[PDB]
């Protein structure tokens, strides 16, 4: 089997992607109702030097937007900022607007990326939000405005819109309220990412996935109290676990308690000593308990 | 940027997925026009024992079929085998039939999986055909009939439908004409997968991907002739590389010849020294050259 990232199906999102162009900039927007949301730097005169967003908005030429998807062309009625996004009122309502909500993801939470190029959906893949508000994706020029979404209990949530890449290659975006994850600015200046704190919950999930896949060299009958692991995590840039509850099913199927896997984390946090788990050379925190449960058992 | 296995968007496929139930079996089918294609073992009395497909077909009663797509009830008009698939003529035309073709994938080629459960699309992810005609596909019970597809040259091709899992965990399916990849039978019987042979072309692509992403610890200026590499590969379960032409753009952009990366391959197959390469602990052959070119540079 193995453990691989998957994405939820993208069909309900694709009809919402449009191409937004202004001046020499082209990126993607999200068309819902009679509004299109896109990163505000599309109206920046020059995206390599610092941008004065007040000047850009007050001087904006609504008729100088080009917004299109296939046989649809959209006129801009009015424009405003909401955080780091432009909210553009347009003169047509999207006939394929799905029921949807907006919410923010938190560190350790997984979601899907619909990566789009110049208004055209190209690829769909799963990611996971890190403590500093970055994701490791695969964005290149033309993919700003790409959208992250999650389906929960049949509800479509929009959670991410892509804005920029940091000097170290990490990817940064906003929620659909225009709040940038991790507090970064939509400027080219160059910005630092601090140290990410690993999701302990997701690492446990990972080890359970390994066990289900038959690998067991890393496990023993020694256990380490939550209560004690949390004291360690703390000072080792690992999150601390509130309860063992999310794992009860996975413990049942495997026969191994959480407390036994906490020992593994503390022994292996430096590395595998030339060994591997699900082909990775070190601990992976990009898979949630629910992600793993669903991939191994279809729940 | 980085290297993620990506899937092409699934929207054009999702309206084609239907639930197919018969006897004690529930799986997925592909509804195109007035036809539903699904694995023929859906009519098997007992899928845990050897199946006589002639007896099962003579015993079929069309009213025991239940086929559904949301609120649509698809009545079965007639049934026949085509290879290892059932082709069911149904009493309604799919109004969302996309323009499409059928084609077979070959070892080393990438394509997308839309994994479906009880007729409901669940996940989408990219895979790559292995030398023995298998994929590592994350399939579990209830996912038979899941579809593989690729969007290439402006057309949607259906290339895979899921049938079974081998004793070693590999997954086996057919093309949509009903020929099982790798010559496997649609029986619960035990079937052997020979040795997996890695696509050398895809491994070079992968290492170029690493170079483009700034990872360079494994490379040196020592090179190895194409002829020497193929002589090595013949006895080390790697394919032989016909010529270096497909990599010219990647060679130009990185400054490294294929012949240097060939030497790299021969050195890293003995082990990584506990190191990692785009986070993998061993060589990965799941990305084609054009897949890598397009993810890193677009167009
Ligand atoms: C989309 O407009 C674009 C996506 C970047 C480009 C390369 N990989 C990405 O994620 N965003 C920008 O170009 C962005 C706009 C600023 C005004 C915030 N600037 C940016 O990301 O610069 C950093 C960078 C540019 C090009 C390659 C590598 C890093
Ligand atoms: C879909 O009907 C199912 C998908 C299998 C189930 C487990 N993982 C998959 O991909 N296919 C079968 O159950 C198939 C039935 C025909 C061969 C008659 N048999 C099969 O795959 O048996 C091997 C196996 C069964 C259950 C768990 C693990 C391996």
């Amino acid at each position: 089997s193995g453990l691989r990232k998957m994405a939820q199906p993208s069909g309900v999102v694709e009809p919402c992607i449009v191409r937004v162009a202004y001046g020499n900039n082209v990126l993607n927007g999200l068309w819902l109702g009679d509004e299109v949301i896109c990163p505000r730097h599309v109206i920046a005169s020059d995206t390599s030097r610092v941008i004065n967003y007040e000047n850009e908005l007050s001087s904006v030429r609504l008729h100088n937007f080009s917004i299109a998807k296939n046989n649809v062309f959209l006129g801009v009625v009015s424009a405003k900022y909401k955080g780091v996004n432009l909210v553009l009122k347009v003169n047509q309502v999207n006939p394929n607007t799905p029921e949807h909500k907006f919410k923010s993801v938190r560190p350790g939470e997984s979601f899907n990326i619909l990566a789009c190029y110049e208004g055209c959906p190209g690829s769909v893949y799963g990611v996971n939000m890190r403590s500093q508000g970055t994701i490791k994706g695969s964005f290149i020029a033309g993919t700003c405005g790409s959208v992250g979404y999650v389906l929960e209990n049949g509800t479509l949530y929009f959670v991410y819109m892509h804005h920029l890449e940091l000097g170290n290659g990490s990817h940064v975006g906003s929620n659909l309220e225009g709040e940038m994850y991790g507090g970064y600015e939509d400027q080219p200046s160059m910005q630092l990412e601090g140290t990410n704190v690993m999701s302990s919950d997701n690492v446990v999930a990972f080890l359970y996935a390994a066990l289900i896949n038959g690998e067991r060299w890393f496990v023993t009958n020694t256990s380490m109290t939550l209560e004690s692991y949390n004291s360690w995590a703390k000072t080792n840039s690992f999150t601390e676990i509130v309860s063992t509850d999310a794992f009860n099913m996975l413990a049942a199927k495997t026969g191994y308690s959480v407390e036994k896997l906490l020992e593994c984390i503390v022994r292996l946090n430096k590395g595998f000593g030339g060994r591997t788990i699900l082909s990775y050379g070190s601990l992976c925190d990009e898979f949630t308990p629910i992600e793993v449960i669903r991939q191994m058992y279809g729940v």
